[PDB]
């Protein structure tokens, strides 16, 4: 009931005090993000709490953070915490651990190079054209646009074609076989009934693992499993599947089911994340028409006459970059980074017992007054070539840092940027009566707007 | 490991001998139906086995059967066995038990009278017209027809409109909100991984009931729960919802959530059952064109010039009735009837300990040589007014018998008959090269064809 | 997590508000007794709380209490709550439920008549002689006496010989086979780690029931099971075993294992209960030498010259009775009486939903100022023939009331009285320096002294 | 249900075929030992089976065995399989794993040197004198002697005094506090109900670990935990406790609770093991009076006139050694050695997947005709300095081999030898009518006689 509940009181580490069995989870009634702020303010720089019986040690010192993410990554802090029954998805690089992770990490790093990415741009860019045509039809008829559905559909189209060559217009084909399953691959709400129970009955995982109950649905994983065995057997492009089929012709060649595992996790990592950030950005651009106009101006300069964006001209645009980064400062959608302490260690004047989840509260550091002037404000300027220098890369970590960081970072920024470019080239975006202002974050376990973002969309 | 595994060896009752923990479930590798036959042949008239640790006493004596289903129903054998975590669906009349069942049974019996049914015929009959139009378009283009999809869609249309007034053409609207959830309400395969585990880990039910994992999906039950709260609040027809909303204006008036519970179970009881029998019947009529022609002839006689069937002219047709009943003899899709023994009893020279599932092997009795001449053969004649007399109603029980029998019997026969009438009026049905002949039953826990039934469909 | 946690807020019933999963069990940090008082004071006459998810409705109205214990006992409130995995001890009359309880209750009522008891007095009385000899040897050498060990040994001797004819001097034979197991049969601490977990993981019971883990130890129950099969087979006295072997030569004759079940529960009900009350009484008599002297005087009057007590002269003694009853007022060692509500009901202007544990806080009513003048004080007089009249038998219930009350009441009072008589005849009892004064009740789940009672024991 | 059940059929490895859920455990109805022989004969040199879902790869090639036990011990095969909920005893060197094991292994190796052992001989030897006095009193009165009780008591006396300095005559004090708990520390029967369930519900371990249910009893571990905190605090000899208290004044000094953990495991490893081998040896010496006489002769030669054995004269005796070793050949009481495969590997032309329990069937190799002439026969000669050479130390492994072997080997042989010496010096031992001849091994999970060994004991 109190297993390890004296561990932090003992070691000298402060923090809220736990309740038996539940630990501190009642504190999650306002969300991971709000609880992390309060803990930063009211306890300082290091603190501890209990996800049920599991102690979690929050750390906020950039040198200490670097040690965990960078320095001792491979020796002490290699893995994230178990979070549910995962079945065969224990082979997805995100879930695999220790050496199996390192092998998967290596077998996949060449798939995410800039070269591989530059050759996917003409595919990603095609569904930007699709986006504008579907945006225009809703811009034609004066009717508010709900960003999450139009950007949701764009993200889906980008994934089907980048990882499977499946060329869909997911919006206009809302009944395709390939759209129904991939749309069931949403991000996990670790504050919803099931995942909370898993936290205070971690011993229920093995019970579930033996009933073959799985947090990745049996049908989705089954449909994609067989749908990929078709694609492999009809090919025998430039998409993730093929680069992976390539890398299996100094570690053990990528297995068959391991390739299926990665394709599904790429979807999981890329679907809701992308559409959610594109919507946050559109909210900020719609509530600061000066930033929007400025970006539209920077776009028309590089791309004269709605010229089509390319890998190289995308990377030209400084102010676009500043909008993307400043939006991810406010809304880092992972909320936290975490690693399991797998040994006893001392790092930066602090002993850490084997088994503690060490956690880095990204949302709260990105909104720390002590590192950010006027943190609540959308201020794209803080990332200009002028100011970009005094930003610590261990305070601002929307993609994490170190060897276990987001292997999809460059792909995701290039995907979102292509979207925002082709959309601002043709449209302007305005607040509504119904446009929730100021926007409220959800109280749940996902960093998303309370109410969806809806906006007026006009044509240029 | 062997809890109660001597109970039948002791009492004197024969039967296969169990394995620890698993009981006799390895015997289910050929299906409930085949295992029940072998047990009838090789052990006689009474026998016992173990679904894991749970003893099941099979009985085949018509007097003994009557005692269980009819005589001592309310005192000893009131309930079916628990079969999964059910959540709020513990209020569906099928799952409720003891007095709560009797109340629900009474609060719903007037909803299934013949009067209420005769006023639903013009609704049911409308989607017969819809069936023929969709059948014709597939009969127009010479392309094999897969019965389960065209009869699947008809069954869905009949349910939406009979229980919610929702008027859909489910086939041509394969993307309606109301079709996606109700199509996820299929019959349970108690021989599939999950339900088998539930059988040898019955103690896993409470674990699941507390994670709110449920065998009726949370979304389906949630969508229908709210979708009904709309219909109640827009009404404030002749459909099940309204007759139920009626019966809540000597027992406790039907509750709100109890009404939601029944509407979903009516779907569960009526969707796959109906479409599966309609397909079995079409198989038999397509593999005996003499029966088919004879029925077409009996239909044209009562209904001159594709005249539209009515409640009364439907009940006119003897040979139609004989085809429906003879098909349900071969294919009684419940396979077994069961009741939990809730007390110790002696019935017909046999003591039965509290807790035994008493079970009646319908599939095997319907195909018993000792009651049926040439049981394997489709012989509609055995049910004519001439021969219908020497059929024991405790050997032939496709809808069960007694107070807990199928409260939807008359509705289901009238629904299927309306379908078969309007379809034979306009079409003839022929075997294919691909038409699996002879048809094989599935090895799983549902009584359905191994491979789907597909047939040539011509026009008259 | 909150299953039924709105049930009392809804029905209108007040009470502390629950925490998810745990309900109100954090409130048990001071004990059932103290929590029950606070709830009586601060919420009044009726209230509700949650043992995890299980709602418990406390009631304190004598008419309402009578309804539950007496009036609707057989129809609505027949059983106590499940409390642990019990294995075969589900046949002990205390644990059995509904009709199986009524049968066991009837098959055992004639074993507890006054006639049967009067013939056990010469056995019980013999080990009073044994008590005095062992008390004297500790009274001889001036050394404090720890009541729980000398009365513990007396209680054990009374049980072995009353239920099995086994004639031991448990103290001087602290290594007999028959003493080691029966001494492991102590009362359950429902506030200790295991039983608390059972309360907030009631779903863990079936898991345990299938590993054959049992709250009655496998060895104790096994030793006594075989040790009784010896006694049955060597007999083939006046003791419980024989009266039971008798009653199996209008319900089903007592089974073999059912007889073993009762013998163990008689031990469980009678061992720690008796020794604990004898010690409470000795504390009160030692902290009021006037009561003690008065009782010694009433004993010498009826029993001139340490004359040996008999059934009839035991029942002569009014003041003895008043001391026993007043001690059980302060220390009713069951603390609460409970029944499961098995139907919906209205009783005395109150609706009660099926499934609620209805609970009667005996400890708090016995110490209610509103029924007892100076409740904290040991006042034997309130039970004299003069005052015994205005005591409601539904406020003062140390043995419960109604058909499910203590079937061992008369036996227990006669056993304790014989002890107290033969001991006061020969000894006087005095407070020590170490004698905890005032005595503190344990904070756990058993009503016993914090620290053991130790006292000076002199000879007469 | 069949998780990994194709792993051996796939890899090419033969073996009995499994049943769902249970694997091959029905095969354990004759015991680990008999099942291991049949598997050696009927499948050859390598085979696989399933303890439920857990694959176990048996290996019998001395080079392959050496690789696992010696060569790749620290890299691949460091740990034994989890076997039950162990609580804090996860710190006992036997249960600890990976580096924590290596640290414990090092912190304890100097406690088992020959120097430390030679200084414990005068303690061990003292309770040999105690043994002879208690043996004589049973040899005085002509009454069969049950070896397991007289050698059981000797083993207990040797442990209390070697690990805690507690100087008991456990037999004549069968009621000491320190004897009652340590006698509850018997070897685990992994074929008894509980441990078998753990094998096919390994997921039940975490459920138990959270109810603090433990396979080392809470009371035994609690009594010894506090009883050691006394001994530490009264000291602040030459016994295990002190050598351990010593080693905590290049790894982390032995913790407090870690020291308590080791003391209990030393008891667990040493109590039943020793007494069981001493009894096997006495059986063999009593059923071959020529060996016995020969040993008595070799003892009288080194120790003239019942001279007292010393470390050095104990190691003098070749024929004693040959009797001890030949008895452990027949009866290697661990039965199997095992290690978990923690990586994928190829060793001696064989790939082994991560997670397989690799197992070495000691009992069956010790009785392999292909390495042992007349294996069923007790032939002390095979271990003489003449023949001891062609015995492979990877076929004959009564204490295992390699870094994880029995850290108590020398202590155990010296303890048993001192016993056998002082006993044969004074007694001769003869078969009885009741002496089970030939002796049968138990069908359970412990290598012990079916029926106890009883023998005539005469004096010299
Ligand atoms: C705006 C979009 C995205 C954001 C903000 C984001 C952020 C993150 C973060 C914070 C992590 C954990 C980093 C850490 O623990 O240090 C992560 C991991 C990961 N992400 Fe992204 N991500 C995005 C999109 C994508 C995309 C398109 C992919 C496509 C392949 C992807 C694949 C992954 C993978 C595989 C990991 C786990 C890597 C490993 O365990 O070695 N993510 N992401
Ligand atoms: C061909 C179609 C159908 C067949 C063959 C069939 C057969 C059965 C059988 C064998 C039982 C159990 C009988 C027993 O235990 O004695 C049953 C129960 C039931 N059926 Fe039907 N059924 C069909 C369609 C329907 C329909 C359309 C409804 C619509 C309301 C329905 C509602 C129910 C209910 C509520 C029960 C449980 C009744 C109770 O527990 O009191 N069924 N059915
Ligand atoms: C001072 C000693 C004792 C006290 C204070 C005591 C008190 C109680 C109480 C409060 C109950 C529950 C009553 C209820 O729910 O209304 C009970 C039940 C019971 N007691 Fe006693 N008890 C004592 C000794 C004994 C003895 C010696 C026996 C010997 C047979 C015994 C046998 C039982 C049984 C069998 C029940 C359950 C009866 C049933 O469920 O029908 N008890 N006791
Ligand atoms: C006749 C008596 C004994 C026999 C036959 C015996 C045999 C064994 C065997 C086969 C093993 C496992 C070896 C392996 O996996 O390679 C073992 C382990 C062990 N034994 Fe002994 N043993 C005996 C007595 C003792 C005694 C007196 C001690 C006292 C300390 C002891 C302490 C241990 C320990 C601590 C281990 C685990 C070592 C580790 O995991 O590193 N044993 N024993
Ligand atoms: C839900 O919180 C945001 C989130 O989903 O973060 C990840 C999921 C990480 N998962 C492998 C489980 C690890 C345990 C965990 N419990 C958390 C609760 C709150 C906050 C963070 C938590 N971490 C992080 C890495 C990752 C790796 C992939 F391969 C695919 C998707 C993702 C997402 C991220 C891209 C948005």
């Amino acid at each position: 009931g109190t297993h390890s509940h004296g561990l932090f009181k003992k070691l000298g580490i402060p923090g809220p005090t736990p309740l038996p069995f539940l630990g501190n989870i009642l504190s999650y009634h306002k969300g991971f993000c709000m609880f992390d702020m309060e803990c930063h303010k009211k306890y300082g720089k290091v603190w501890g709490f209990y996800d049920g019986q599991q102690p979690v040690l929050a750390i906020t010192d950039p040198d200490m953070i670097k040690t965990v993410l960078v320095k001792e990554c491979y020796s002490v802090f290699t893995n994230r915490r178990p979070f549910g029954p995962v079945g065969f998805m224990k082979s997805a690089i995100s879930i695999a651990e220790d050496e199996e992770w390192k092998r998967l990490r290596s077998l996949l790093s060449p798939t995410f190079t800039s070269g591989k990415l530059k050759e996917m741009v003409p595919i990603i860019a095609q569904y930007g054209d699709v986006l504008v045509r579907n945006l225009r039809r809703e811009a034609e008829t004066g009717k508010p646009v709900t960003l999450k559905d139009v950007f949701g559909a764009y993200s889906m189209d980008v994934i089907t074609s980048t990882s499977f060559g499946v060329n869909i217009d997911s919006l206009n084909n809302p009944q395709d076989p390939f759209v129904e399953n991939t749309k069931k691959l949403l991000r996990f709400d670790f504050l919803d009934p099931f995942f909370l129970s898993i936290t205070v009955f971690p011993f229920l995982i093995p019970i579930l693992e033996v009933l073959n109950i799985c947090v990745f649905p049996r049908e989705v994983t089954n449909f994609l499993r067989k749908s990929v065995k078709r694609m492999k057997e009809s090919r025998l492009r430039v998409d993730f599947l093929q680069l992976m089929i390539d890398s299996q012709n100094s570690h053990k060649a990528l297995s068959d089911l391991e390739l299926v595992a990665q394709s599904i996790i790429f979807i999981f990592a890329g679907y809701e994340t992308t559409s959610s950030v594109l919507s946050f950005i559109m909210y900020e651009l719609a509530t600061h028409p000066d930033v929007q106009q400025k970006l539209q101006e920077e776009i028309d300069a590089v791309l004269p006459n709605k010229a089509p964006p390319t890998y190289d001209t995308v990377l030209q645009m400084e102010y676009l970059d500043m909008v993307v980064n400043e939006t991810l400062r406010l809304f880092p959608i992972a909320m936290r980074l975490e690693r399991v302490c797998k040994k006893d260690v001392e790092i930066n004047g602090m002993f850490i017992p084997k088994g503690v989840v060490v956690m880095i509260p990204s949302y709260a550091l990105h909104r720390d007054p002590k590192y950010w002037t006027e943190p609540e404000k959308f201020l794209p300027e803080r990332f200009s070539k002028k100011n970009k220098d005094n930003i610590d890369p261990y305070i601002y970590t929307p993609f994490g840092s170190g060897p276990r960081n987001c292997i999809g970072m460059r792909f995701a920024l290039m995907n979102m940027k292509l979207a925002l470019i082709r959309v601002l080239q043709n449209f302007s975006f305005k607040p509504c009566k119904e446009t929730q202002i100021p926007l409220k974050l959800s109280l749940g376990g996902l960093l998303q707007p309370e109410k969806p973002v809806v906006l007026k969309v006009e044509s240029r």
